[PDB]
């Protein structure tokens, strides 16, 4: 297409009533299938983080599944480590659990304990926002950890959602917006 | 440490009787956390994959989850796309599905049916190859799409669970070598 942004925008694809009825699901895979649309969203949101925060981030920190296609070449970009948190049951060792009921489904996740240490300062990144439960989850374990929640971005965001009100006070920044 | 494989050595962590009793589970994410490491892991497969098949490769194909966090940043490194291989019930559309029962446990992959078109070129890779099931199972589904798979490639390698004879004649290879 040409801009940056527009290699992003031209690859996302949409698949109504899926995983359940009225849902409509956005699939960032063509955009890890295209290498120039793929390092077109990893540039933007580099580029975003650096300028907003300087040398302040010490990790990126992927949520599994689709968080961890984009946090290893985003760190990298950076100069810097990721950290993973992950879904139920997949870490060995000493975890944290995140565990929330909300209306729609459930977040649930953990990371291990000695994940980071107190005062590292951080970036979530996902595929996709929607409720924010999952990013919310994902701070409150970092928040125990004593990790700093600089950050939270995605691709994709569903502003009807009202995701980034339920992550406020933490700064969120997105790609792309859907209703 | 020091050359590139030094780095990858030394980013291996072992918990034992994980997740069932009998079992060592290795852990991949000092490898993430550490660019070096990481950036080294993924020079070492980029540099074999592209000594060992020239040219001829079209897609990278990684492995959900873990795999996730490698067939990116290869991909891009190689110039190439990614496609991936999911777990039960992520994709949405029509998929592919391959459910094996193992001695062990079960191996339940789905691919998207427009994933990639016959004759297409592809190198699987996961963090790690045990007995193979999940790795069969992936070739079972490119396969089914007409693809030909060159190779399949992992940091970690359990050897004494026969994962290369089960994958034998598609290619494979890892960066380490444990029991
Ligand atoms: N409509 C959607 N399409 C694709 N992924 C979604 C969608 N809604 C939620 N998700 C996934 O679930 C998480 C975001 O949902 P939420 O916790 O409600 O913010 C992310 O991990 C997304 O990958
Ligand atoms: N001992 C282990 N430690 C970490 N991951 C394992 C281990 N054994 C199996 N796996 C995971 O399961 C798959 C390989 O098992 P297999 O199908 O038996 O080759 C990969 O996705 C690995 O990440
Ligand atoms: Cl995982
Ligand atoms: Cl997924």
């Amino acid at each position: 297409a040409d801009s940056e942004l527009q290699l992003v925008e031209q690859r996302i694809r949409s698949f109504p009533d899926f995983p359940t009825p009225g849902v409509v699901f956005r699939d960032i895979s063509p955009v890890l299938k295209d290498p120039a649309s793929f390092r077109a969203a990893i540039g933007l949101l580099a580029r975003h983080l650096k300028a907003t925060h300087g040398g302040r981030i010490d990790y990126i920190a992927g949520l599994d599944s689709r968080g961890f296609l984009f946090g290893p070449s985003l760190a990298q970009e950076l100069g810097l480590g990721c950290v993973l948190i992950r879904k139920r049951g997949k870490l060995p060792g000493p975890t944290l659990w995140a565990s929330y009921s909300l209306e729609y489904g459930k977040a649930e996740l953990e990371i291990q304990k000695d994940a980071l240490e107190p005062g590292q300062r951080v970036v979530v990144v996902d595929d996709l926002l929607a409720t924010g439960g999952t990013m919310n989850a994902a701070c409150e374990l970092l928040g125990r950890l004593q990790a700093e929640v600089l950050e939270c971005v995605s691709l994709v965001e569903l502003t009807s959602l009202k995701g980034r009100e339920k992550l406020a006070p933490v700064p969120f920044f997105s790609l792309l917006q859907y209703e």
